[PDB]
């Protein structure tokens, strides 16, 4: 189905100008981060469970540099000097050919979350850990990173919404 | 589920001024006529099957008059002198206490219909057959008719839509 495949959600740019600690991508955990859960969330009041995010770095396994994708607990705001490796995180190397996937989990497995006004949910943040390096000639000094998502196996919608 | 219950879709007015042959309500057969199929139709390319429409006339079983609800084949346009009883139809009496339900069926059970640009689909039309009569004093000369829908048992969505 749609819930077993990853689907394109977004894209962001990573350039040699983005210094360590810069945040290049951020998103609150929500059904709006997948195009199918975004549709279905309009007919349910509640949801629960994780969402997987898969990043493909278009650096032809050649560029140097690294991002850290980290899951930030609710009501912690993240700055640019902010350490994130204390949070559940995965490292994304510019030279990797393969996709790197991170699970944004449900941090409150105790209570269904609203599909409406979200309350207190985790945030996914992607920050520069090592500077992007274009070895040798540019003039390509920026690359793109695609973001695709799929609901985790524990993702669910509940409570039909009164229309 | 949502597909077993009728849900409010719309409302229309019937007044003593509406003469026989007036059209008081009309709608193309479509998933947009139920609030749940309207949501789900955004993630599918195709659909098929019938939709039930239930009308409750708010005439306290007292007003005189009748409407005919008729299903009009595609590409027949209906005027106000237009006979409809040759089409599948049900009669709605102003004096009825109970709801009156009509099935708008899939007239092309041979081919899934698009949820997008609809092509050629039947139309539900409600026309005055006998004038609404307020016996005795008004000053209520108009009543409302609520419209509720539910997918028929053969209703289906197919072909996940490329987002």
């Amino acid at each position: 189905t749609w819930r077993t495949n990853f689907y394109y959600n977004d894209v962001f740019t990573w350039s040699v100008a983005d210094a360590p600690g810069s945040i290049l991508y951020t998103v609150q955990h929500s059904p709006q981060n997948n195009p199918f859960t975004a549709v279905l969330s309009q007919m349910y009041a509640g949801w629960a469970g994780g969402m997987q995010f898969r990043f493909i770095v278009a650096g032809s396994g050649v560029f140097g540099g690294r991002l850290v994708a980290a899951v930030i607990p609710p009501g912690i705001e993240i700055g640019p000097g902010l350490e994130v490796r204390q949070f559940p995180h995965v490292v994304i190397d510019a030279r990797s050919l393969e996709p790197v996937t991170i699970t944004m989990p449900d941090l409150r497995p105790n209570m269904y979350h609203p599909t409406g006004d979200p309350g207190l949910v985790p945030t996914l943040v992607l920050s520069v850990y090592n500077n992007l390096i274009n070895p040798f000639g540019g003039s390509t000094n920026a690359i793109q990173v695609t973001v695709e998502t799929r609901p985790s196996d524990d993702f669910e919608f509940v409570m039909i919404r009164a229309p």
